[PDB]
């Protein structure tokens, strides 16, 4: 099946799913110098008060943080958004190497690693119905550089331990995602896709200016997870990301000077 090496990698991953190939997909390189500034996008809207999250999940490709959004408790609006999305999961894509693990770049460079926060469009009622609308999702992209510890991160970085293989989960309550976020709301936006298969065409972009950082150490703990199942050879964790895929007939739109 599909995954990140030389086999099953992203090269490979338009023969299961065509749409790879297709006219929004996501990630891209962030030009700075050509992306406008738009004074219409209005500020970010980030809700996270209520956020009730419940459990920590290794997919065998990243692992997966997920709330509970049976109701309107975490919810990101503004911005870009028409409406009100609300937030399901994140996860992480990172390297092997700090020089590398982001799917965005910017003006070309690599960040150590880039979270991915998903919210699905309250109009579309669940999930899956949203990711079969072209305005389904949003997904708020955090880049990580390696420098000072990022505190709030800890809690996740100290689970990891009980869901090295993939299909673990573990109970994970009482996470509050606010302390991952920078301390600007300034942001890129485009219209893209989710960057793992199915690669679907669902998604408005907001990519955060400013990166988080996160310690050596921290990071060097998302690089001992496995790929694989319990009881299988032992594959790391690491340089799960898409490269940067062309952007065809898309703007960048900036929403600060
Ligand atoms: O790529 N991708 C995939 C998913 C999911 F959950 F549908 F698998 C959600 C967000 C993103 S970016
Ligand atoms: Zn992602």
């Amino acid at each position: 099946h599909w995954g990140y090496g030389k086999h099953n990698g992203p090269e490979h991953w338009h023969k299961d799913f065509p749409i790879a190939k297709g006219e929004r997909q996501s990630p891209v390189d962030i030009d700075t110098h050509t992306a406008k500034y738009d004074p219409s996008l209005k500020p970010l809207s980030v809700s996270y008060d209520q956020a009730t999250s419940l459990r920590i999940l290794n997919n065998g490709h990243a692992f997966n943080v997920e709330f509970d959004d049976s109701q309107d408790k975490a919810v990101l609006k503004g911005g870009p958004l028409d409406g009100t999305y609300r937030l399901i999961q994140f996860h992480f894509h990172w390297g092997s190497l700090d020089g590398q693990g982001s799917e965005h770049t910017v003006d070309k460079k690599k960040y150590a690693a880039e979270l991915h926060l998903v919210h699905w469009n309250t109009k579309y009622g669940d999930f899956g119905k949203a990711v079969q609308q072209p305005d389904g999702l949003a997904v708020l992209g955090i880049f990580l550089k390696v420098g000072s510890a990022k505190p709030g991160l800890q809690k996740v970085v100290d689970v990891l331990d009980s869901i090295k293989t993939k299909g673990k989960s573990a109970d994970f309550t009482n996470f509050d995602p606010r302390g991952l976020l920078p301390e600007s709301l300034d942001y890129w936006t485009y219209p893209g896709s989710l960057t793992t298969p199915p690669l679907l065409e669902c998604v408005t972009w907001i990519v955060l200016k400013e990166p988080i950082s996160v310690s050596s150490e921290q990071v060097l703990k998302f690089r001992k997870l496995n790929f694989n199942g319990e009881g299988e050879p032992e594959e790391l964790m690491v340089d799960n990301w898409r490269p940067a895929q062309p952007l065809k007939n898309r703007q960048i739109k900036a929403s600060f000077k």
